[PDB]
């Protein structure tokens, strides 16, 4: 039944969870990102970005180059399975993706592409 | 069900693969580690160490303190699911573990604890 997870990125560059498990029952999966901090998007913006483990470094690197006004994401980046907006304190964004995009046998990571954030704001997504 | 994997750690501190999928059909799984490089253990020693993604930091940190002569691993580290010994150029070691030690929705990482290597020699393992 459970095909969504609520995730928080705070003023300390921490996710409240570093592991998400997608039930193979789920045709679609929803990530509800919120920012419970006080700092604005230009200081402590967070996004939720999902890719293969192998692709994460390249997504982080090319996102950095794209800058704040592009949510630190390379536009139309085919390595990105799912992304939210970059959000600041008190904001929220959701993303729904087809679980068909998660291939059995792949390793997945989620991360924030705000420059410097992905060192601490990284987690692993798996299927149960 | 292939219930083993051949893994190489080389002189450029690369795994030949950064992703292992263990077939849920496997009661046991075997890692065959080789060092195809020419650098000896004291400069380019590799081990294969498997833990949860959560435990990897602690295992790597506690491993430093043990030094070369204890394979840069905390003795009897309950967080280590599987380990090989530390090997140098043209050496081999194998480890067999029970797949019951893995859980279907949990994230596992394999890494080398030779200080500095785990930045470049970190891979992801999941139960498929
Ligand atoms: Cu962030
Ligand atoms: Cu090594």
């Amino acid at each position: 039944a459970e095909c969504s997870v609520d995730i928080q990125g705070n003023d300390q560059m921490q996710w409240n969870t570093n592991a998400i498990t997608v039930d193979k029952s789920c045709k679609q999966f929803t990530v509800n990102l919120s920012h419970p901090g006080n700092l604005p998007k230009n200081v402590m913006g967070h996004n939720f970005v999902l890719s293969t483990a192998a692709d994460m470094q390249g997504v982080v690197t090319d996102g950095m180059a794209s800058g704040l006004d592009k949510d630190f994401l390379k536009p139309d980046d085919s390595r990105v399975i799912a992304q939210t907006k970059l959000i600041g304190s008190g904001e929220k964004d959701s993303v729904t993706f087809d679980v068909s995009k998660l291939k059995e046998g792949e390793q997945f990571m989620f991360f924030c592409t705000f420059p410097g954030h992905s060192a601490l704001m990284k987690g692993h997504l798996t299927l149960k």
